[PDB]
C-alpha cells in the first residue's frame, strides 16, 4: 500500500497503520468540517458532545442486550429465506432482513411496518420518487405521535432521554433513528451479499463457514469491506503523518478497504482465511467505532446459517446479477442465484 497522497482536495490515506492512526484521533482529526460540504446526528459530531448523543443508546447495543433479540432475527430470517429460490436475494431477503429488524429496535408498532419500510427505503436511498415528500411527511407525523405513546425499544428510550443539562430536540430525535435506519441497513444488505460472493469463490469452504459462523463473519468484514472510505475527516491542527504536514482545515480520506489488505498487519492479505489475528477496520475503530457492530455481527451470523442451510450448490448468476456503482460502498445491485 501506498503513504498518504494530496490529490482532489483531500489527502487519501491508505495504510492499516495510518487509517487507525487518522481514527483513533479523534481530537486531530475532526469529524465535521469548518462549514458545509455534506452525515447527520452524532456521526458528524466530535467527541465530548459526541459521546453525551451515543450513550443514550449505546447500553442497548451492547452484545448483551442485542441479544434478546436473537429469535426475532432467527424467525424473521426464516420467514424471508423460506421461499426466496430463483429471486433477487439483495431485495428480497437482503434488503429487508435489516429493515425488520430494526424497526423492531426502535420500538416501530406493527399497525405502521408498511410505511416504515416505504419510508426506509427512501431515506437509506433504495427508492427515489415524487412520493418522497408524501410518504416522510406521513412517517414523520406517525414518529410524532409513537415518541408520546411507549414501548420498550429505541424510540421509548429517546424519549425519556436528555444529556447533560438539556433536553433533546425533536429534531434530534428524529435524526437519532435515522442515523440508526441508514447505517445499519445497506451495510447489512451489503454484507450478506458480500458472504455470498465469498462462498461463490471459494465453495469448500463451507463446512469451515458452519463450524465458526463469527469467523467467517469477521473475514468477509475484512476482505469485502461493505464501506470502502470514509470522507469526512478534517484535521483540527497541524500534524504529520510519514513525515507530511496534514494542515489545520484538510479533508482526510482514510480507506478501511485498502487498510484491511495491508500485507504489513495481514499475512497472505489476498486470501479468506477464517481465524486471522489481527482487527479489520470494517467497522473503523475509536470513538465513532460502528455502534451497530454487534447487532450487523449477529445479523451476518445468522444470515449466513440460513443462506446455508437453504440452498446446496451456491452459484452467482453474472449474467444477471451485478455489483453495485458506488466506489464508496462494496456490494451488489441484484444477486441472483445459479
Ligand atoms: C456490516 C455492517 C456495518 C459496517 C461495515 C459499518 C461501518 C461503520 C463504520 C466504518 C462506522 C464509523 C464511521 C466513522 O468513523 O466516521 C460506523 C458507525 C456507525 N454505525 Fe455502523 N456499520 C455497519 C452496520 C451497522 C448497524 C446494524 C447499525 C445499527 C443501527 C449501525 C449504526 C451505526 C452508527 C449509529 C454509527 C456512528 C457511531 C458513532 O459515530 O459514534 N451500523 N459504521
Amino acid at each position: 500500500l501506498n503513504d498518504p497522497v494530496h490529490y482532489d482536495g483531500a489527502w487519501h490515506v491508505y495504510k492499516y497503520s495510518d487509517v487507525k492512526h487518522v481514527l483513533m484521533n479523534d481530537k486531530i482529526f475532526s469529524s465535521n468540517p469548518g462549514n458545509r460540504y455534506s452525515g447527520i446526528s452524532f456521526i458528524t459530531m466530535d467527541n465530548p458532545e459526541h459521546k453525551e448523543f451515543r450513550d443514550i443508546s449505546a447500553p442497548y447495543f451492547l452484545p448483551s442486550k442485542i441479544n434478546d433479540y436473537k429469535d426475532f432475527i432467527e424467525e424473521t430470517s426464516n420467514d424471508l429465506i423460506k421461499n426466496i429460490d430463483n429471486k433477487d436475494i439483495i431485495s428480497e431477503y437482503a434488503v429487508r432482513l435489516p429493515v425488520n429488524i430494526i424497526s423492531k429496535i426502535l420500538g416501530i408498532p406493527d399497525s405502521d411496518m408498511p410505511l416504515f419500510k416505504l419510508w426506509s427505503d427512501y431515506i437509506i436511498g433504495n427508492k427515489r420518487d415524487e412520493n418522497f415528500n408524501y410518504v416522510n411527511n406521513r412517517m414523520v407525523s406517525r414518529l410524532l405521535e409513537i415518541f408520546k405513546s411507549d414501548s420498550h425499544g429505541i424510540i421509548n428510550v429517546l424519549a425519556g432521554s436528555s444529556l447533560k443539562n438539556r433536553k433533546l430536540t425533536m429534531d434530534e430525535k428524529i435524526k437519532y433513528i435515522m442515523l440508526l435506519i441508514i447505517g445499519g441497513n445497506e451495510t447489512t444488505t451489503n454484507l450478506i451479499g458480500n458472504m455470498i460472493r465469498v462462498i461463490d469463490e471459494n465453495p469448500d469452504i463451507i463446512d469451515d463457514a458452519l463450524k465458526n459462523r463469527s469467523g467467517f463473519v469477521e473475514e468477509t468484514l475484512r476482505y469485502y469491506s461493505p464501506i470502502q472510505f470514509l470522507p469526512h475527516r478534517f484535521a483540527a491542527e497541524d500534524s504529520y503523518i510519514n513525515n507530511k504536514k496534514i494542515k489545520k482545515g484538510d479533508q482526510v480520506i482514510v480507506y478501511l478497504g485498502s487498510a484491511n489488505r495491508d500485507e504489513t498487519f495481514f499475512d497472505e492479505p489476498d486470501l479468506f482465511k477464517i481465524g486471522r489475528r489481527e482487527m479489520h477496520l470494517a467497522f473503523g475503530i475509536g470513538i465513532h467505532m460502528c455502534l451497530g457492530a454487534p447487532l450487523a455481527r449477529l445479523e451476518a451470523s445468522i444470515a449466513l446459517n440460513d443462506i446455508l442451510n437453504h440452498f446446496k450448490r451456491i452459484k452467482i448468476d453474472y449474467k444477471k446479477s451485478r455489483l453495485l456503482d458506488n466506489k464508496m460502498v462494496l456490494g451488489y445491485d441484484k444477486l441472483f442465484l445459479s
